[PDB]
């Protein structure tokens, strides 16, 4: 790991394996290696995409392993866990997956593990806040995928609106991974021109094509479970772009779970605000000044994720 | 300007991985799905397109049906019949010849005329079946064919020999299958044939490069061992394949070709170094096949030509 | 001309020949053509780009021609003209330059041309008017190199100062290129906190360090002169960005000389302003709310301009 | 995390564009420039940091010393004498082995430990010379070699046969010079040999591609008729053989290679086809030259071992 980059997966199912395709498709890593005690789909999964190795960009080595084969990883990312039942609330699915992320986190750690952690599992603030708890690392090398997913869709949206580059769009959503997270409408702003600026100069340019957009941004994951059974294009793409920042050290600003301590007046909990990423993990919160509707909104989001880690943690 | 487009026919393992692959790499600029199951074909347009923000190059992905092929540049189909796994039926292609056959038609009817690329097996016969089927000329029915195995077969070996894939040399050519073979004699690591460095060393057994050929040949049979069936590899050759159609590359891939008494065969669609670029098969590349790969190649081109006849 | 980019490169010297190994580097265009008297001197370069093809990302045909191989191009660069000499006025310059500009756009324009025009040439804003005059062409296919360099160098300085990347920092030069062109500080910001704002909650972040990195991009150009010689590798990436953007249907937001009929209060002038390019030309144009030292800075920078076309245009 | 640094000595021509083109293409993370002519190196430094923030890649570049080769991966040498006008002097290799030992000398007194990438003229023999005034293992101390004649040869055949220059095998080995040749016997397309070709065909004759040659040869000639000098492909080859180095691509190159007997040559370096990676040169294809390659060969690697002897 001194001249190639090593991914290690925990977790093997549909995000997991995208997660793979993306990485080896992308040219985003030098190793990949596989973990899941499920050995004869994890197993065909590797050999699977070992088979096409030929046709991508840059040489990938994809392995089967166990945690002992972390222990030289930059990044782990964890998309193992339970998945939420109809009729089970998120405290009851958040106990199992509490039990299921000790384990792993114990294992790695053990194994010499000293890189980044990366969460995907549902809820992801509060599995990431609970990988912190459990390993012992700094809180800028455990990092989960936050909003960011929503946000850049919030963003690529808005830049086929306004016609702009998204390079040039501004758009962040905010706050918990789930319906309590909310636009910054107060620093949106096209090639620097705010939104609410665009809107008031312009028919063309009308909130509710806006306050709609947002609507179905939150909604486009159960649309697509609706439709098709389960969602993991996407977030495999997230994941794809997190792990991209981190291991090509970009400093790319992206609203990933990271650990407040005072800033937009939230303390003691993992939350997506944007945040600076490179090779370290997060390097630098970027303190957004919410005005008086978003300040609210935020605090009830970060609400909702301390009264779930409440029974947890002290 | 020209906007490359692709129509992807069948929505499922192989068809869902080839898309994310296209949209993963910047190959399309445009991507239509079509299914007969038109709720899966939506919700995976709409997954595809969830995580479009982060795409490298923007590609416009959308649902449709056989009319949205009529500007299609390439019409990849990887629609089939299921396994009965009862009725083992060692034919079963009728199945997929009747799939393929009102697949096809649907699409000439919507006035499309780019290329097929396909990719359901047994590859070798429904390529035929298609340019059949569609009376489309044949330097534009292209099936992927034994590409993979060839790719893996390449690669394999840069490690082996320890150069670039992009300096060794090795094909594998016949029907995609069990009667698909090796080519020795052209097999060579930077400018040196391959039976050179055999002899002349000794730390290039000569064992170990007949096992080699066995891991390709029976690398799908392990992974539908394991997992059930085979995506990602296949899907990584289909994006491949049509990247050297739509950026008019003339690179060199064993394709499904129709051959024309090239290589002692004809009337037949098969596995063989064509080069490919936007117009499709732009050439055949004949290799001097010494008299054991002619035996293994004719007696490959048989096998199809054999299960051809009756339905043709 | 429908599967295939072509560029018509007019002026060979050192900014049109390392404008032409950026783009053949960087893998931009399909097919460039290079045009200009001097024969040997540009016949020679067309064979030493030509020498190395096989090297370059993507394979690039190069050529010696003349006006007529303009016809199928999809961008003429203009970088043909005389320097302005010490001691002469850039009145005294402009008037040498129009007519040189007056028989090279006359003939591209009589050898079917129809695509868009780039300009290089000193002053870039006056002659990237007069193109457009000479030409009849749409006003946004003529586009000049504007503020372009300035501006992306002083996003990068800043990119570097705060410390995230330029994809996320926002940073504007605008105006005339050269000495009148002004910082657009009111809406710098950085993952969208103004700078403003990170002065005041900061004191690693002063204002001098500020205003002399202004003063220090205000000045590049005359200190690479003074040790070199001359300039023109940044002027080269500057135009390769362009075409780029151009030949690649981007929408990027960048700061070219653009024509003004009424925004920020300036007429009838082609200046440095942030406006989206794409495949045909100028789409759009970004129009900041200047506070009131910037709309003055402004609207003197434009009058700078105009006190050299009106001797020369109604 | 290791950070990839290019430390040039001299910025010239030569030097300046290699830079540019190390800039343009992203390939290493940090460059020093370092130039006896002080001020022309600050200039081009600032020059090529004026357009950072377009660069692909970030790339810190920077004004140099010879104390800042320590850390240095690579230590590219593009320096060297002026022409003369005056006497002619087939010498003047004199002139510019004298530049190699100061400048060597300097290097090695830093720390440096890297690789050596020779540019200067001529090429074989300043490699040899670097060689022996670094005291490094061989494999460290590379010349471009004719890296750049035989690509635009590979090249002019991929257009010739039409196929894509990846899969289009041709060298040019020898003497950076007149006394190169080209190695007809393993020229191949797509695993198709060259005679094959040109034989069963007349679209493809043995004196069109006998002129391919002269042009490839005297290519160099005709740029330095018409500019005075040449620089842009030669930065190419050199940004090449750099990204083989600094990305451990186990490319094969005809770089500048120390011999062993290898080809009836001995004690002298000489452009041959080398494995290049990340710890320079990793290996040695040995290619079956026929008797005439073998004549020409060991002719050019005469006129070279005796142009040594005078300095050994
Ligand atoms: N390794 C493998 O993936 C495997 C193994 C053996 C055979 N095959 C053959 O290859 C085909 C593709 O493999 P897969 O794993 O993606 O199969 P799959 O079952 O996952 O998907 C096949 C898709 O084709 C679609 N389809 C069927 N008939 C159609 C029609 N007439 N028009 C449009 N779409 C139609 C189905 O809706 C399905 O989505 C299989 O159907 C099978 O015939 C595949
Ligand atoms: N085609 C060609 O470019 C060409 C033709 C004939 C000979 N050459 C040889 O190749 C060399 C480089 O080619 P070029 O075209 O860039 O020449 P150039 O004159 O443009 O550059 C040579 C550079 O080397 C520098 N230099 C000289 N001695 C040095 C030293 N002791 N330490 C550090 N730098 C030193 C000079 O200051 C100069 O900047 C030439 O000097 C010449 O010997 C090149």
């Amino acid at each position: 790991n001194k001249h190639v980059n090593k991914v290690a997966l925990i977790g093997a199912g549909f995000v997991g394996s995208s997660y793979a395709f993306a990485l080896i498709n992308q040219g985003i890593t030098d190793e990949l290696v596989v973990i899941d005690v499920n050995k004869e789909k994890a197993m065909g999964d590797v050999m699977d995409l070992n088979h096409g190795k030929a046709f991508a960009p840059q040489p990938v080595k994809t392995s089967y392993g166990t945690y002992e084969d972390c222990k030289d990883a930059d990044i782990v990312c964890i998309c193992a866990g339970a998945n939420q039942k109809p009729g089970e609330t998120r405290l009851e699915l958040v106990e199992k997956n509490l039990k299921i992320f000790k384990g792993i986190v114990s294992e790695v750690m053990a194994s010499g593990f000293d890189g980044i952690f990366l969460v995907a599992t549902n809820p992801v603030d509060i599995l990431t806040y609970a990988t912190w708890k459990f390993s012992g690392l700094p809180k800028e090398r455990v990092i989960g995928s936050g909003t960011t997913l929503d946000s850049a869709r919030f963003r690529f949206m808005l830049s086929e609106y306004f016609g702009a580059a998204p390079q040039n769009v501004c758009a962040h959503i905010i706050g918990e991974h789930g319906d309590t997270e909310l636009p910054v409408w107060s620093h949106a702003n096209v090639g620097g021109v705010p939104v609410s600026e665009l809107v008031e100069k312009n028919d063309a340019y009308k909130q509710e094509e806006l306050d709609q957009i947002v609507d179905d941004v939150k909604n486009a994951a159960y649309h697509i479970i609706e439709k098709k059974g389960a969602t993991y294009y996407g977030v495999a793409m997230s994941l794809a772009r997190i792990t991209k920042a981190i291991l090509h050290n970009e400093n790319s600003i992206l609203t990933v779970s990271t650990y407040l301590d005072g800033q937009y007046g939230a303390d003691d909990v993992y939350i997506g605000v944007p945040a600076v990423v490179n090779r370290g993990g997060i390097a630098g919160i970027t303190e957004l000044n919410l005005n008086e509707k978003e300040k609210e909104q935020f605090l009830h989001s970060a609400g909702v994720l301390k009264n779930i880690l409440k029974p947890h943690f002290a």
